[PDB]
């Protein structure tokens, strides 16, 4: 079974002897040169369709927290933008440092921001999630740097379940959280095609990382921060940079939706 973490001996740069697919041609996430992007004026406005989502349940998966949606019909939807067709959210969750100055996966021009926020959502053309991953085309994530300033009122609800989900493998009922308030408010982003950010890492995303961050306190961060990679009762190990660095774009564009 996978044995792939964020510690000190089974990190990213390992991550490769189990996952070959890690030093791929589409690996993410990645630097975003803001001066290299281009804009692309055939590229829509994002839709992001969220009146009807239904949460479910907070799990903490022993590398980050899901809060994870009812996907058992279009209820939450993103299209447009640079996608074809209907993607359903499945989860959201994030990735964050130790300190306020590293978390972010994706950077800007160099520049780590102290969490992402990554919305996940897989083609409905394929059915289900897992037929999606094996697909190009198969996931869509929004992606959404967070800085620490003022509090994200919208956030406050998931803050305060994870206390109850300290520990790898814990879960607690969460419903009727609404993710529109974890969103800033331009859709104006950057997109390329890229892949999951944790094992397997396969290669089915089109990456739609938005320009403006949220911001968030730091009290929120430093709760974030309490989380646990261990399970109940093991040493304790905090759930911090649990991030992977940026990786070579290789032969991809990165495309800007704004001027
Ligand atoms: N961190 S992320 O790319 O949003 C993400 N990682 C994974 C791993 C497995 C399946 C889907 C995703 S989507
Ligand atoms: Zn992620």
């Amino acid at each position: 079974a996978h044995h792939w973490g964020y510690g000190k001996h089974n990190g990213p740069e390992h991550w490769h002897k189990d996952f070959p697919i890690a030093k791929g041609e589409r690996q993410s996430p990645v630097d975003i040169d803001t001066h290299t992007a281009k804009y692309d004026p055939s590229l829509k406005p994002l839709s992001v369709s969220y009146d009807q989502a239904t949460s479910l349940r907070i799990l903490n998966n022993g590398h980050a927290f899901n809060v994870e949606f009812d996907d058992s019909q279009d209820k939450a939807v993103l299209k447009g933008g640079p996608l074809d067709g209907t993607y359903r959210l499945i989860q959201f969750h994030f990735h964050w440092g130790s300190l306020d100055g590293q978390g972010s996966e994706h950077t800007v021009d160099k520049k780590k921001y102290a969490a992402e926020l990554h919305l996940v959502h897989w083609n409905t053309k394929y059915g289900d999630f897992g037929k999606a991953v094996q697909q190009p085309d198969g996931l869509a994530v929004l992606g959404i740097f967070l800085k620490v300033g003022s509090a994200k009122p919208g956030l406050q609800k998931v803050v305060d379940v994870l206390d109850s989900i300290k520990t790898k493998g814990k879960s607690a009922d969460f419903t009727n959280f609404d993710p529109r308030g974890l969103l800033p408010e331009s859709l104006d982003y950057w997109t390329y095609p890229g892949s999951a950010t944790t094992p397997p890492l396969l290669e089915c995303v089109t990456w739609i990382v938005l320009k403006e961050p949220i911001s968030v306190s730091s009290e929120q961060v430093l709760k974030f921060r309490k989380l646990n990679f261990n399970g109940e009762g093991e040493p304790e190990e905090l759930m911090v940079d649990n991030w992977r660095p940026a990786q070579p774009l290789k032969n991809r564009q990165i495309k800007a939706s704004f001027k």
